[PDB]
């Protein structure tokens, strides 16, 4: 097959407007775009949550077939989850000029006390593109899971994080059971379930 | 597993920062710390946009997947094109079931009737900044009936149906041609479960 039909040349962003600015922003995009049946749409407005973009690191120990998870409260999970404390991947915001890999390695140390060896890209995804611009770029990072323990996170920033080490099999079973249910961890761990055999061979050579 | 429960956090208040089609709320809360203490009062800005039902339309006889293409302007700044290849999906309104929304959107967005269904996974899109939860089902479809242009035109919805093989769709995930969370999650799940699913639905 061929894929998508239209490009950036087929949409005109007439205007953007920031409706709220605080730590994050809510922007109004005003645009018109080509229609599949020929013409151009009228003017359309969409509210878009703007919060920057993230680097995500799946810490995988290929010697032990183990993953390191970080636990912290995510209050937005409260209304639809039994607990707002989630088991997650290492992750942080990307600043201007920073690379995904530099952010991933720094956050692995800050959030889990982990040094990272080799890294490989997993996938880069849009979290929920009907309402937010956020893109997250996932790497897998080689770690020694026997070094992973304790409480981390930047305390001067109200970041309180607990490290957990589990087998890959257990982490994936938790995805299947819904005990791990945040997008970044689901995507990373499903990818690991599809790729771990080749990855362990590559990293223990 | 996790350490703390809802007994360990108090939401003191929520403040509406923005109310429009969607909302942005400030949650004010305190919570237990791993070191044994209580936090001070924490605030977080949270994007409130309701919750979604997502349908992976899978034809188990033909081993085919139905994708829908539509513009998502929020993708513009970080993507080659704002037109994305996606799963059928829609907002869940008050009192509706995930499955009822999935079936209605499959008809509106792809002209598809759905047979049997099975849950895939329900996930938080980005819980550091939004409450949004999306519940994915796989739905049995006849992909030969999936074609053409759909979407509710009276709602600025312009949608093109694409049919690909399962292996083709997954290759597109690997290559970055499909790169939205709902589709990546659904198609990775399908790559892990298709053998048993095809057997269940053809025998
Ligand atoms: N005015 C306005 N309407 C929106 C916005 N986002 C979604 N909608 C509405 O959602 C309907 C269909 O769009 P979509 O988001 O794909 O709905 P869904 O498929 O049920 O999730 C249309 O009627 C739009 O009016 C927005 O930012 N502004
Ligand atoms: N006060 C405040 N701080 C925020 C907000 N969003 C992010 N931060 C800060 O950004 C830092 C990293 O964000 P975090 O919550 O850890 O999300 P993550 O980077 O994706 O893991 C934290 O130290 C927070 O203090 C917010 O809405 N309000
Ligand atoms: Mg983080
Ligand atoms: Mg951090
Ligand atoms: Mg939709
Ligand atoms: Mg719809």
């Amino acid at each position: 097959q061929q894929g998508i039909t239209f490009s950036k040349n087929d949409v005109e962003i007439i205007a953007r407007e920031t409706l709220y600015r605080g730590f994050f922003s809510l922007d109004l995009y005003r645009f018109r775009h080509r229609l599949f049946n020929g013409g151009m749409s009228g003017e359309i407005t969409r509210e878009i949550f703007e919060r920057g973009h993230a680097a995500v690191l799946l810490p995988f120990d290929p010697v032990r077939d183990e993953v390191v998870l970080v636990e912290q409260i995510r209050i937005a999970a409260y209304d639809t989850s039994e607990s707002p404390w989630l088991l997650e991947m290492v992750a942080g915001m990307i600043e201007a000029g920073e690379t995904v890999e530099d952010v991933a390695r720094r956050e692995a140390l800050e959030e889990a006390g982990l040094e990272v060896g080799r890294t490989k890209p997993i996938l880069s995804y849009l979290a929920s593109p009907g309402g937010t611009s956020e893109r997250l770029s996932i790497l897998v990072g080689e770690v020694d899971a026997s070094t992973a323990k304790g409480i981390h996170g930047l305390a001067e920033e109200n970041e309180d994080i607990r490290v957990h080490v589990v087998s890959r099999e257990q982490a994936y079973q938790w995805v299947e059971e819904g005990k791990i249910d945040n997008a970044a961890s689901v995507i990373a761990l499903q990818w690991l379930q599809l790729h771990y055999h080749n990855l362990r061979n590559e990293w223990t050579k």
